[PDB]
RNA sequence: GGGGUAUCGCCAAGCGGUAAGGCACCGGAUUCUGAUUCCGGCAUUCCGAGGUUCGAAUCCUCGUACCCCAGCCA
């Protein structure tokens, strides 16, 4: 429970509401990334648990920074987390005729003005944080003048940034949000959903309360920056023609460390081409936190698990890392996968090979067992392999023995070197009835290949903080290999993840993974203390 | 100026009754994954200083730290 959910416990009871509705209105200027989803179970969540609904809005209101890939994109993102919207998906687009209906109103009003200071004059006349702003020289142009000239506007009749729409409201509020904002401004772009039907677009804070109040939103739910538009957003209901008025509800939006969580800078990193695309798996976005590994489960009980509350917030990443342990641990398949293979070649061992039976699931017998080739010439971890090693290494000692998973135990003995010193195969003799750990795979039977193993993004907790966050990227935020897996990967498929048993959790695709060559992403690796 | 928030390393309960939970962490027991699972520990303190009270983190007062607002962006 949080204080949004504690409101409308109230309201329910007093019946200022018998049904909630709420609403998802993110701007198509980019990828969703893990903080909207926060709100995104927000507002479904809420929606849901008590019977109301919730609608995915698109508050495309500046043609020049949307694309129509993103409106797809956040269709596709909803969807993934397990969320249903209300009726058809809206647009504040949809609502451009009924938007200039209103102006028409306030102007009629007085309440608005057509004014022709330059984009310049208007900070000049603004004012400060500390200094009151003054009235323009247009203040206070008759409703007629008005009327003309927002029509000359719409008409296409001003060059860009000639002339605005403006609220008549306060230049001397310490509200700067009051000191007569803007309503429309002049743009000639051609607008995904509108074509070039329009060549004024509507303001944010305008489109949004109007937005909201002909859908019939209950309970508006935005973060924390938009706390200071509150008076703006019931200024223009209050003083236009519309029968209901929505409430407004702010809570703190989610900081994840070693990473960025704008839709600007994750931009940034795509344009340059630091990162593969908004769906990297390195990248914070949803898809490329699909694409990474991460179940919707795991997102949806990170976001239940870090509240809604009004404080400024930075979860680390041991936290979301936790929710997708705890989600695959339990329901992904058990496989072997070398990472950095060294030949092991067991002197002992006699014949082609054989089959041995290892378990899907270890601690799940329920979910099954599998058949795998077992034979005399295998690959192992070179981090598996010590000539000497301390006490506390459990792993193979030159000298001692290992009991390799589901398998025999074998004695290392005679190793082999190369140029630089390097081992190139390791000796070893098998107890023909024995049946620390290691995994392995049949050098025979193994399937090559690529695994991408990731980690931070950034080398920073807060590198939105940086003078220049580029610069302070992670070079081995991504790290290739090339190794060996056991033949049962070979009917693997994208999305789906298998634990590569003391190593971490990996999935296939990542864009890359062919037929020939199959590429698996580590989701995440194992609680290693 | 105006608007917010300050409870264990990171999140977060508590709305006058004398400090939940999760993550992380430190111990021990299991374990053919040094995983998991499993028991155990972990703020006599709630930004600080006063005040009211039988009694506050929870009310009031003065402070202090931090966050957001001066796009014809959202
Ligand atoms: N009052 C409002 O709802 C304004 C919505 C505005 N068009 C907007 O913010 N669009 S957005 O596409 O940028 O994001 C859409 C919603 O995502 C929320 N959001 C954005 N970043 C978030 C974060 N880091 N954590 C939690 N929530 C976050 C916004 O509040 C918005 O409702």
């Amino acid at each position: 429970t949080n204080f949004i959910r504690q409101i409308i416990d109230e309201d329910l009871a007093s019946g200022k509401h018998t049904t909630v509705h709420t609403r998802f209105p993110p701007e198509p200027n980019g990828y969703l990334h893990i903080g909207h989803a926060k709100s995104i179970c927000l507002n479904f969540g809420i929606a849901q648990d008590y019977k109301g609904q919730c609608n995915l809005r698109f508050d495309d209101t500046n043609p020049v920074k949307e694309d129509i890939e993103y409106v797809e994109s956040i269709k596709n993102d909803v969807e993934w987390l397990g969320f249903h919207w209300s009726g058809n998906v809206r647009y504040s687009s949809d609502y451009f005729d009924q938007l200039h209906a209103y102006a028409i109103e306030l102007i009629n009003k007085g309440l608005a003005y057509v004014d022709e200071l330059t984009p310049e004059q208007i900070r000049e006349y603004r004012g400060t944080l500390t200094q009151p702003g003054k009235n323009s020289p247009y203040r206070d142009r008759s409703v007629e003048e008005n009327l003309a000239l927002f029509e000359k506007m719409r008409a296409g009749g001003f060059e860009e940034g000639k002339a605005c729409l403006r609220a008549k409201i306060d230049m001397a509020s310490p509200f700067i949000v009051m000191r007569d904002p803007v309503l429309y401004r002049i743009k000639f772009a051609e607008h995904h959903q509108t074509g070039n039907k329009w060549c004024i677009y509507p303001m944010y804070d305008f489109t949004h309360c109007i937005s909201d109040a002909l859908e019939g939103i209950t309970h508006s739910l935005r973060t924390l920056e938009f706390q200071d538009n509150r008076r703006l957003y019931d200024w223009v209901l209050d003083n236009i023609t519309i029968p209901v008025h929505p409430r407004q509800y702010e809570f703190s939006r989610l900081n994840l460390e070693y990473t960025v969580m704008s839709k600007r800078k994750l931009n940034l990193l795509v344009t340059d081409k630091h990162v593969e695309g908004w769906d990297d798996p390195r990248m914070p976005t949803i898809s490329g936190l699909r694409r990474r590994g991460y179940t919707a489960a795991s997102i949806r009980e990170f976001c239940k698990r870090i509240g809604v509350t009004k404080q400024d917030n930075t979860i680390e990443m041991a936290s979301l890392e936790s929710c997708i342990r705890e989600d695959l641990n339990e329901n992904a398949p058990r496989a072997m996968a070398v990472i950095d293979p060294v030949k092991l070649v067991i002197e002992n061992y006699q014949g082609e090979g054989e089959m041995v039976t290892m378990p899907n699931h270890p601690n799940k017998p329920e979910m099954g067992s599998r058949q795998v080739p077992f034979s005399g010439e295998i690959w192992i971890d070179r981090a598996d392999f010590r000539e000497e090693a301390n006490k506390q290494y459990k792993r193979l000692v030159l000298g001692k023995e290992v009991r390799l998973r589901n398998a025999y135990v074998i004695k290392a003995e005679r190793v082999e070197k190369d140029a630089e010193g390097n081992i190139t195969t390791i000796f070893c003799t098998y107890d023909a009835d024995t049946l620390g750990v290691i995994h392995w795979v049949s050098a025979a039977h193994a399937l090559p290949v690529e695994i991408r193993l990731y980690d931070r993004l950034f080398s920073v907790p807060n590198p939105g903080a940086a003078d220049d966050f580029l610069s302070v990227i992670n070079p081995e935020s991504l790290v290739i290999k090339q190794g060996f897996a056991e033949p049962s990967l070979k009917d693997a498929v994208a999305g789906k993840a298998f634990q590569f048993e003391r190593e971490g959790y990996f999935c296939l695709d990542s864009r890359h993974s062919t037929a020939e060559k199959p590429v698996f992403n580590r989701t995440v690796g194992l609680r290693d203390t």
